[PDB]
């Protein structure tokens, strides 16, 4: 494929970067593993392709790609499908590796995360650790309160996540103000536990 | 002396109404309002409270509004610091029977807590009544949309109003308390 | 007593004019203005209306301005809530013969509704007269451009002014009412 | 042509995207049809080409390309030609397919649309449906009032549209404030009907 | 005469407390506050200082606060223009024993300089006392974070408060003086 | 009666100075200021001018400031509408010998026009004197930089001040008048 | 050269654009002439090249390229050379063709222009026309006053100009506030004439 | 390498630029020397590569690349490692040549600089000159005070620097407000000396 070729060419550049900066062998291996998991040996100009489409098609694509995730989350499954679409269109796919701190306690929070596939651990001084998996979200509390992160969140497995920025969160909720309650209920219940 | 202050202030009202040649029934309506709102006594509340400190102002506003606070779970079951923050922002208002407190379709700049009285919520279908210990006008404040209904006083109504700016300021400090308002709004929108 | 309030307030004016050694003709001009503007009676209108509630303030402003409202299709044929929103924002002003109410080329911060009087619109060619039931100063408010003409009082003129900020605020609530002003502005610009 | 080649290369990437995400056959067909209608088998870097020009030439091009559309609309035909130019320069070409919801009732409106070629249906709860075609525009009401969309608008045919953002609408009308009346008159007449 | 002004102002307080039916102990608490805060004399300080010029206002605020200034290195060892800028912004406040001047976890809008009195800093562990010549409430102003502790008056306490906006304004002119506050904040956060 | 108003206002000053135990020499300094600033007469100028209309306020401010206007080409040779815009924004201030009107290195928030008096411009070298018909403090307003010099009153000095916000507002309407200030600033910076 | 090749490849794209939009023969000729004058048969990624440099080198380059223009203008020749550098760094090269309206009277003005090489005519209702040439600038008045353009300015010859945006004009003058007087003196003298 | 090739291709473009603008021989030599020092004969799309990664990996890379610099500066060595990471992620690598004015006295300051490797001279009217080298920073004072530059700073050797913008400086210190004191202490001590 032209896409397998693009991936190979891009990763060759990554190897040249890593050698230029004399990254240790095991570090280069970690980066290689990331690239394989994130891109699965194929690359295309996604922003370019999607930008060449129109609104309806982009919305149809994002709804199709996220079918299963949507159905597994009462947040979305039960919602106005236009709210679901507005949310989906703002999501950014990210992949984390085992051990990664996705969120660090006490920092400024600018994103939340929806778990497509993976296991993460929520870590608080007053433990023990609490796990979240497919169909859950986290990082909402800072977005709601503008306070610092209430816990750290560490990937236990390779985790395929979708992030939503605080600005995009606030934009969607300007259009669908009553959907704020869904996030607040989860946040309140979590704050009560910790 | 606050009786004298009232009588002096009302004499100025009378001279205004005379200058502008308001008809007798209207002047009587204004007289009745003044009696219900001020109860024959007036003082410069702003200057008085401004002479005090934060703790005393807060103690006073809590004492004055004990019934309001105990009347709604919103306040009764909340962080007392949230309650105090809200109370300090409330403005007392009296409405007369027939008054349109809120008009459907307009921009919403305030919500209202009912201390005593009965109002009718009017939508284009039967009127829905609200009374002591309820609030209304919250939906515009939450959504920034236009008023979803008219609200008309059925009886003399003693209300406390809260401006949209003050609502947002308090909820900046107490963000999770937004949920209490949203629950009421969602239930009402469904209905 | 509002007669006494007037006479006391005017005595303070007299002491100001004396301190600053204004010439006799100028002092007479100020005296005549005071008589026309206040008609021998004064009261703290702001404090009075501030003691009332929204409904009564709105009832009063509508009653006081019945003639103005009926005099122009702008108000006469509009949503009465738009009319009330506009009226609440109006400031009463009296001008004397020869007064330049608006100067060509300056920044426009207000428009004016004529309750009673005659003004001349002056462009660099014959003067165009406007009288009871007309308005002017709208073009700057619409365009943010400089004044297209001077406007000078021919007679004692009783006007209501509306600030650019208030104009924009009302039209935020009533966006389609902008068209009424634009139609007048376009016709005048063509002429 | 170098432009036919560019289109072919770009569409190959689109096929690789669609296969990667396992899009259904009929969905891939819909996307293929869109690409053919939107680009007509040719691609170039339009933003790059136009960006290499100067102001006068860009304005001459946009006026030429839109000759017929302009003449068919009393909005433009009767206007200051500098207003026409200012408007034209802000327009974004979009193509919609039969059945597409271009506008959904009740949502936040951030664009209006001018119809170059196509038929659309305006749909309100209090129907019946009203059709608009070449030389008409829609979506103006939200732009004027900042209220939510008063109706849905669905493409009945392949529709070649030019969108104008609310920011660009407001910018042009800052320069030509009296032209706001043209949009208001249409909006008022439509609000009276619905 | 300022004794007469005090007695008149306090009579208005009494009429307020009577209207709102405050209990006797509360009325006594308010009486005691008034005596400590105003010491039997009242004047319109704002109007008085507003009648003066900048130099005289600055001379007065420096003279009135000599003890405060000499009591802390922050002021004692600083650019006298910084000291004057700060002093002009301070608001005098009196608190009574038991008053929560600052509540932990709330939004911080002010800091406080102790002229005379003792307060307890309370954290969830033994109380830490602060007295004449110390300040508190600085940490929220620096960080924009919530209050790290409660601060409660142990004695009648005569404080000067400085708003967050005024704090930031002064430090815009005197940016390096931020370090003095930061040093105190860091030491306290470590503890 | 404005003599009575002065004497009443000054009695309140005396009670303030007594409460705060200002020393005799300082009280005398304040007394002398009051006499020079108000000349034994006081009235509520703000309320008085607020009772008038735009034309009369403008006529009054022009009449009161004829000498200032004729004394500087800045005003004397300018669009009279610019002159009026500036005058309406000026605040009268009196300074005493030795007063530091401007301190070098501080943030500049005002400039000053000399009606009557002598000031010294002080730079770290010989003092440069300015008198009737000159202005100073313009450089900070133009550049947003810190004050380039100190300016100290040598005699009792009757000045009009213009705030940086008001300066910028007027120059928004009259942009080419900025050049008059810049020419003075450039000449002074060179020197 | 790689630069002659890049130009040829880019212009081929321009021809494909022009044929796609069926531009008239004489219009295509005008565009061809523009490209030859503007780029002189060579193209490179200038923003990329300059972006690869540092501050000092960019400043040395801009000062060198504009040596002659600077010396011919008392505005710059007499100024703080750091002011000259700050101004030069914000300038955008543009080329106009004979007959082009560079500025139209009555419009909102967002740029001024410095003439490197060319002749333009300033046109006012109260004429006659006034010519400006190498080393002059125009369009300053709107930038100073925020008023509408006081005249039209039309290129009489091929004109090689440098534009300066109102934002960039205001930025430079924040750093060098006393240099505002130079522009004001020219503006005042011109307003007096017209 | 693909990276050596990219560098060669890019530098060929630079030569074509320099010849087009007829830059003097010694000037072209200075630019050549800069390119060799800055890029060391290799080029890749660094922003592209780093943008393809996730947060954790970018942070691991920046921490690794800057190991030695961090350890040599009590500012960082002693700090919350999350503060160090936040700072590092905002830094921009720049290379200056002997004689370059990195900062000019009296100008508006929008950046500060950390010295990775090089010697610079701080120059004040009230001299003499003061040198700073590896592990030092400069330009902090304008960032703290918003005043004009208090001195000029000139590179004595080839200097490998990391710049931090005023906006990025203020952003990091919003998250770590007490770290402002470290910069203030250095600034105060320097202002006392000059
Ligand atoms: N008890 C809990 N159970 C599950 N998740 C939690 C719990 N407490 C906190 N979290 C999550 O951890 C996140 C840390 O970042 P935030 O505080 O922004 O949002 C927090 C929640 O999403
Ligand atoms: N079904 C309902 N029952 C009670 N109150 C309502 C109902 N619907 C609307 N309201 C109230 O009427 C108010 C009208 O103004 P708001 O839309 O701001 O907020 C609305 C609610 O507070
Ligand atoms: N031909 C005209 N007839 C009546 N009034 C006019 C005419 N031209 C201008 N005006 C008014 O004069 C006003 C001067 O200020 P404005 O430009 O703000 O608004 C202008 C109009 O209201
Ligand atoms: N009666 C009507 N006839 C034609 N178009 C309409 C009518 N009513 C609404 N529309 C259009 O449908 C659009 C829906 O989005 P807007 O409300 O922004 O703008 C609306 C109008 O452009
Ligand atoms: N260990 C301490 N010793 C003295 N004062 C403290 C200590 N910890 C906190 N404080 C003060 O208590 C204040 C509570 O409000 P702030 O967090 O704004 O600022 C805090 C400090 O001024
Ligand atoms: N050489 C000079 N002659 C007269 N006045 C000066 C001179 N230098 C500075 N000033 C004035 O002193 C003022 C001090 O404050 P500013 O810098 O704002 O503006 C300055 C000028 O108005
Ligand atoms: N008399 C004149 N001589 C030369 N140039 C002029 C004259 N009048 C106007 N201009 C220029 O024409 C420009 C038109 O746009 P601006 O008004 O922004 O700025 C104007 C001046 O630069
Ligand atoms: N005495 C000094 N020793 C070392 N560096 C200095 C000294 N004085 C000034 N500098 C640096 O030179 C910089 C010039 O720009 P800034 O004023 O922004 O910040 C200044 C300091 O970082």
């Amino acid at each position: 494929d032209s896409s397998r070729r693009q991936y190979q060419e891009k990763y060759k550049q990554v190897e040249q970067y890593m050698s230029f900066h004399k990254l240790p062998a095991d570090f280069r291996q970690k980066i290689h593993d990331y690239y394989e998991h994130r891109y699965q040996g194929k690359m295309f100009d996604e922003d370019s392709i999607l930008g060449e489409l129109n609104g309806p098609l982009r919305e149809e694509i994002v709804n199709f790609n996220n079918r299963k995730l949507v159905a597994s989350m009462p947040l979305f499954a039960n919602a106005d499908p236009n709210f679901v679409t507005a949310m989906l269109t703002k999501l950014k796919f990210e992949v984390f590796q085992p051990g990664d701190y996705i969120i660090r306690e006490g920092t400024i929070g600018k994103k939340m995360y929806f778990i497509q596939h993976g296991v993460v651990s929520v870590l608080t001084k007053g433990n023990k650790e609490m796990k979240l998996s497919d169909g859950s979200y986290f990082g909402e509390i800072s977005l709601l309160t503008r306070g610092r992160r209430t816990a750290s969140v560490r990937a236990d497995t390779y985790s395929r996540l979708y992030s939503l920025s605080v600005d995009n969160f606030n934009e969607v909720l300007e259009e669908y103000p009553m959907m704020r309650r869904a996030f607040e209920t989860v946040a309140i219940d979590r704050l009560d536990r910790i």
